[PDB]
């Protein structure tokens, strides 16, 4: 592991007297935190991110040492309401802690989904902590939604927050605004092309010459063994991908996920370049400007343009209201730049038409460039604005049982009309699309779900659509503990599509494992053929006797994967009126049991 020095030891030496911690894992409380940092300047103060995982937060209680010293917590819930996997450290040691800090002051913005059980658990958690441990508190717990609109419940409490910040200090705004910027351009007019990176995430030419451990600092380019399309219609893309991970020493289970780790499209890529009137095929860099950091640039480099475009950006989400700020200086019209500039707005008319403008009409960077033309900002800046390409996640389809030597994926491609009237294509799967039996970045990140460790036990699976994706791992896994001699309790599936030949997610394989018995019963629900909606809850509504009997009498673990929106809730509710008819009991208490079987390794969400 090996933590980093002191981190308030560190503010001493560098004039800084606030820090921003960030719980991230897919760069949202990294951004979150980043912005607050640099804030801090035009508010006479100077930030500072940081990963918790790289230091020892018990320093907390050195803060106090600083003058006017802050820190905040920009944290987001995962898993079962469990911390982000950087987080696992300090979620950790707040608890066993004694610690005294006194003096203490803190803020905690968390960013969660009201979609979910656990709502924000993590950022309530590390607001609700600190203030025990002794810690004074400067400004109410932000709890940002990522169902509704993330990025302005941060708004609204970034724009609350520096002005209490600054009320309850000396400081104050300081003069007019900044634009200040975090790296410096050094071309290289000409450099050796064996020091370039091409794309690889972690040690230079990591990609070319392979060697273990793999993990997500240090990716396994896989080679694609097969890619199926699994649809039998042609109204959407659903495919079946197998990655060869032979000689990568990696170990993986059924119910764990595989990241993989994209190419942004090149025509997109190109246009930028393009309508920019620059050179991708530039060899440069981005030093920081601050020579006190560990972050010396904000990707692998020295790399040209093309390549951060191409491996190390993202250009297909929308621009998140600072970077827009940023852009506006650019705009030569000054009714464009007024738009812009208007974006990153308080409120009103401005947020209306971020709103709907950027994140409805889902304008990624080029269609803004294009739809402001006298927006041109230089390209090595706007690389500095763009966050980073982050690795899409997959419930790996298949059992190490099995299949040791590969790791299945299966998924349905992302493609649609935006409403900015362009059509969007989705990063991660477009990319997968187009591998042709073709190497996969990739690596396995463990998670919680998982079969019953006695294999007697019952399994009860509710996985519609792609939500199937594990349990075909589960299944082939179980279908194992019978050929191998072994006793298996009942293994049950509900899953479900639109029609049985338009989108049947392994429709062959998942007869065979009928045919055999290592499904007991095969329930699928086909929503689209017949006039009502025919859905996986009906099915289980409908055989509520028999399920009850393996809930409450056999002990059968329950496994829900899919869609979390509306699905896993429903599916949930029908659970709830299932138990509360059966060895009857009031609504308020079959919740409350079920809440109880998600708690003692029962029921397994995974949406
Ligand atoms: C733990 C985990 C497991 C997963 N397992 C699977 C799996 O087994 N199978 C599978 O197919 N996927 C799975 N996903 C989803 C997967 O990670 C990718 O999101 C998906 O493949 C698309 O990625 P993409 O990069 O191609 O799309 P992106 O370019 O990243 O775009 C996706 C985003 O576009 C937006 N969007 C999508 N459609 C529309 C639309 N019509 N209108 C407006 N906005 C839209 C949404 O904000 C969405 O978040 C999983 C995700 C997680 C976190
Ligand atoms: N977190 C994870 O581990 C994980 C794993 C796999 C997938 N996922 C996610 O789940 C989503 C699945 O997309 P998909 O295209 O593959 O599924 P889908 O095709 O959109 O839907 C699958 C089936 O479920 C039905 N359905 C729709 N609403 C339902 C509800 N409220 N209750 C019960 N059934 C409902 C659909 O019927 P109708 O279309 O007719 O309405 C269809 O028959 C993706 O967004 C993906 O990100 C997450
Ligand atoms: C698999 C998954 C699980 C999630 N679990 C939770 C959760 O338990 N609670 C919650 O409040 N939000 C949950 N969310 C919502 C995210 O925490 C929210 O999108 C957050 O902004 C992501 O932050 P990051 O980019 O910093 O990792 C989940 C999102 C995903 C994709």
């Amino acid at each position: 592991p090996v933590k980093e020095s002191s981190f308030v030891e560190k503010m001493k030496k560098t004039g800084r007297n606030i820090i921003v911690f960030y719980g991230s894992q897919t760069g949202t409380a990294e951004e979150f935190a980043n912005r607050l940092s640099k804030d801090a300047h035009r508010y006479g103060m100077r930030g500072m991110s940081a990963d918790p995982e790289e230091y020892d937060l018990a320093d907390l209680s050195s803060l106090p040492e600083i003058d006017k010293s802050l820190v905040v917590f920009c944290m987001a819930t995962y898993g079962e309401g469990d911390p982000t996997d950087n987080a696992q450290d300090f979620y950790d040691w707040l608890q066993e802690t004694d610690v005294d800090l006194t003096g203490v002051k803190f803020a905690v913005f968390g960013l969660g989904n009201k979609t979910y059980e656990h709502f924000n658990a993590m950022g309530k958690y590390v607001d609700q902590r600190l203030e025990q441990l002794g810690a004074q508190r400067i400004f109410e717990l932000g709890l940002g939604d990522d169902d509704g609109n993330l990025e302005e419940d941060f708004i609204t409490w970034r724009e609350q927050f520096w002005p209490a910040v600054c009320e309850f200090f000396g400081v104050e705004a300081t003069g007019e605004e900044s634009s200040i910027r975090q790296y410096e351009l050094v071309v290289h007019e000409d450099m050796d092309v064996a020091k370039v990176y091409t794309g690889e995430m972690g040690r230079l030419k990591s990609y070319e010459n392979q060697k273990p451990p793999f993990d997500a600092k240090n990716p396994f380019l896989a080679a694609v063994t097969a890619n199926r399309k699994l649809n039998q219609g042609t109204e959407r893309h659903l495919m079946h991908l197998e990655l060869d991970i032979s000689d990568s020493k990696i170990r993986y289970e059924s119910g764990d996920h595989v990241a993989v780790y994209p190419a942004n499209d090149s025509a997109l890529v190109n246009q930028i370049g393009e309508i920019l009137g620059a050179d991708l095929d530039v060899i440069m860099s981005l030093n920081n400007l601050d020579e006190e950091s560990n972050k010396k640039h904000p990707f692998p480099c020295p790399t040209t343009y093309r390549t951060a475009l191409t491996y190390y950006l993202d250009i297909t989400n929308p621009p998140r209201t600072n970077v827009l700020y940023e852009l506006a200086q650019y705009a030569s019209e000054p009714s464009e730049q007024e738009h812009l500039h208007k974006m990153a707005s308080s409120s009103g008319e401005g947020k209306e038409l971020y709103l709907s403008w950027v994140v409805e009409a889902r304008r990624h960077i080029l269609a803004i460039l294009q739809d402001y033309p006298s927006l041109r900002p230089p390209i090595d800046h706007l690389c500095e604005l763009l966050p980073r390409l982050q690795a899409r996640y997959y419930s790996i389809a298949s059992s190490s049982k099995v299949h040791p030597n590969s790791v299945h994926i299966c998924a349905v491609a992302v493609e649609y009309e935006a409403k900015s009237g362009r059509v969007n294509k989705g990063v991660a799967t477009s990319w997968l699309r187009a591998k042709e039996p073709a190497l996969v970045p990739m690596f396995v990140r463990k998670s919680q779900f998982r079969l019953p460790f006695k294999s007697t036990t019952p399994v009860i699976m509710v996985g519609p659509g792609t939500g199937i994706a594990p349990f075909m791992g589960f299944i082939q896994e179980r279908a194992w503990l019978r050929e191998q001699g072994k006793e298996v309790g009942e293994t049950l599936l509900y899953y479900g599509c639109r029609r049985s030949d338009e989108d049947y997610l392994y429709r062959e394989e998942l007869a065979r494992f009928h045919k055999d018995g290592a499904l007991t019963q095969l329930n699928v629900a086909f929503s689209r053929e017949q006039a009502h909606k025919v859905y996986v809850q009906h099915l289980l509504k409908r055989d509520r006797e028999h399920l009850w009997k393996l809930i409450h009498e056999g002990g059968a673990h329950i496994y829900v994967c899919g869609d979390a929106r509306n699905m896993a809730k429903d599916v949930q509710n029908t659970f709830y009126d299932i138990v509360a008819e059966f060895g009857p009991m009031e609504h308020t208490q079959a919740v409350d049991y079920v809440k109880k079987l998600m708690t003692k390794g029962r029921y397994s969400l995974d949406v």
